[PDB]
């Protein structure tokens, strides 16, 4: 298909099915760094992400729409024709919904033996019935993997916001197919990828959890933003809002207590001489600690603290609302924050592409496709007619 | 190096320079999926992550550790020999540090012209003074890309858990590499990939920020893990403890409604019929929604509750407590959780490699790795005698 060459994944080919955040996101990323890549959108019911009225401009930029009923007749036919010429497929879905329909990898590598199909599901492609064909759900996940249960704060668990775990499981996915499709460079054989959103949540969960499955114990949840173990870490309320701080290093330690009130704390054996890091519950002083801290910090400004911590090396930063991040200096030295042309003419604002990559940079070329926008180019590429396709549309198995 | 050859990216050579999480958990998924991964270390001291009693097991298995001075002397000089068979070069630091310590882009190509070389930093390799050389954190990346103001309570902040930012920095810069290393089969031009960690935050919290952005609202936090913009999605409370729901679906909305009280709001204005999913933002009966529906969960059973919703095909999850994921029957079948043996002959239990790879799946091979201990044989492999060895040794460039 026409498209500019560029980026390191230039000339890959991938198609994905799913919809919503997880399946999508690890296939448009492929776009993003310079893949000819292709959304299969269902013929009577377009992904519900387009629902949402500017969110998909910057989820579907740089994305070619094929509209086609990929499990029925000459739908079926088409779509296998497709694979033999993609690189990785990605389809999300409850489960092996795709072997159900009779689309099994072994189908797949029959038309191309080479292909790297990436399953995402919520609970796998095999496991118990119970479970295993359950649906896929961003609260579920971290419900299912421990994650849920360790944010938000003492008394009140809560999510991770926004819809993690389907960002966490879509990258992996992405991570995933392009080290098998590595592997197929070596040895001409394609690969089958399994994943499953509560693994890859129950991973990005184990910093504590390993004291849990080795014999030690869970750590609590964090106490309004505080770190539940390290002292001085976490979120702290100053005089005109919030800032992050991280209380680490032996002159960070000695030169913040003598100005809280603390002094006097230091070289005893609860906070012996070379301390760096304080354990809140270990050290009998950690609550006093807080009380001090707090007390410093409501009396200070944001940019009284930070000129302070400055001097110190202590490691902080202001809590940035959304609309302070457009004229922040960084964010405008990295042009982290670019604008766009959508496909029909209107300006859209939105991040940049990540990351910066020195020699194949991405870029924004494309707006967000519409409902079945380059299914006729598609079709007409693995060799379809004009009158096949037109019959196609007519059927109901495509919409151009 | 000595090693079993399995996996999608066995015979793939990686290095690492850097600490505790994000560059790490970068490398060493390399590692989980068969490349031969090099933890760099320093001499006098080791990674700050070898204090944590278990994490470091999981975090730091399938590795070889080097202890070498890469930026002194003949310790620079082993460390540029060792790039010359080297694939992928991860490092975390502050900015650009590696060209400060005289270790440009252009050095490293000079010695391999494939090198793709990923920087993880807090801010990115430029920018401004004022931010570009700042200490990189979890909570900081989290607090200036805009995610921690969306993440807590209402009137509540709190960063995303466990150190969130940390492990979508280190998949990206995974992700990313492995993009570039396609880009090197295909014309043998290495890279420099500049992972900035705030910018990799600012596009996992876009979902509502794009609103925002082009004219619209920014979204408020979760009221107590309820979501801020779907009524029916996210934590309740039950009888016995916490589960969560996502009611989505026209005869899911119709009769939970029915239960709850509300079947007056069906087939209005508020709620027209072939409602899918409620958008509370804009229904003017959402707290009274809200309201009904704790109470109903209130006086159900966990159990009463998901035979109901089983009924009636609304999603939903019990929020599992650490103790009960091991027993938890998916998690049996699929061995989600597994043991393996650490190099001073203790079992360890923790999560199995994932995701899982059909043809060339994935294995632990070696537990985490002592300070220095593979040194030795690295500078061996790489032309080193063992007097040259030795003479790294005794000049404090390189332990053993």
């Amino acid at each position: 298909l026409p498209m500019p060459k560029f980026g390191p994944l230039a000339g890959l080919r991938v198609v994905f099915s799913g919809i919503e955040i997880a399946g999508p996101f690890a296939g448009q990323m492929f776009a993003e760094w310079g893949a000819e890549v292709i959304w299969i959108e269902n013929v009577a019911w377009a992904d519900t992400i387009r629902v949402q009225p500017n969110y998909p401009q910057l989820s579907r930029r740089n994305l070619h729409a094929l509209s086609l009923n990929i499990f029925k007749d000459e739908g079926r036919e088409a779509f296998l024709k497709l694979m033999e010429t993609t690189d990785i497929f990605i389809e999300a879905s409850k489960g092996p919904a795709f072997a159900r329909r009779g689309i099994t990898d072994e189908v797949l590598w029959q038309h191309n033996p080479k292909l790297v199909i990436a399953h995402l599901s919520g609970f796998g492609q095999y496991g118990t019935e119970e479970y295993t064909n359950l649906p896929a759900y961003n609260t579920i996940a971290q419900a299912f993997s421990g994650y849920l249960i360790q944010n938000g704060d003492v008394d009140q668990p809560m999510p991770a916001f926004p819809y993690t775990a389907d960002y966490f499981s879509g990258l992996t996915a992405t991570t995933a197919a392009l080290a098998a499709l590595h592997k197929v460079r070596e040895t001409g054989k394609g690969e089958s990828i399994d994943i499953a959103m509560y693994e890859v949540m129950l991973r990005m969960g184990q910093y504590f959890m390993m004291d849990y499955f080795n014999g030690g114990e869970m750590c609590p949840r964090m106490s309004k933003g505080k770190d539940p173990y390290y002292a001085g870490c976490g979120l702290y309320k100053c005089a005109d809002g919030y800032i992050v701080m991280e209380l680490v290093g032996i002159t960070q330690i000695e030169e913040c207590f003598k100005d809280i009130g603390l002094a006097h704390l230091l070289g005893t054996p609860e906070i012996p001489e070379g301390t760096q890091l304080i354990h809140r519950i270990e050290c009998p002083y950690g609550p006093l600690v807080e009380e001090k801290l707090d007390a410093w910090l409501a009396t200070h400004t944001i940019a009284e603290v930070k000129e302070r911590f400055a001097e110190l090396n202590i490691a902080c930063a202001k809590v940035l609302t959304v609309p302070e991040l457009e004229s922040n200096p960084q964010y405008v030295a990295r042009e982290s924050i670019t604008q766009w042309q959508t496909m029909d003419g209107r300006t859209c604002k939105g991040p940049n592409i990540m990351p910066k990559f020195k020699n194949n940079p991405g870029q924004i070329w494309r707006g967000m496709p519409s409902h079945g926008m380059d299914t006729a180019a598609i079709l007409k590429n693995i060799g379809y007619s004009e009158n096949d396709i037109q019959e196609l549309v007519s059927k109901g198995l495509a919409k151009v």
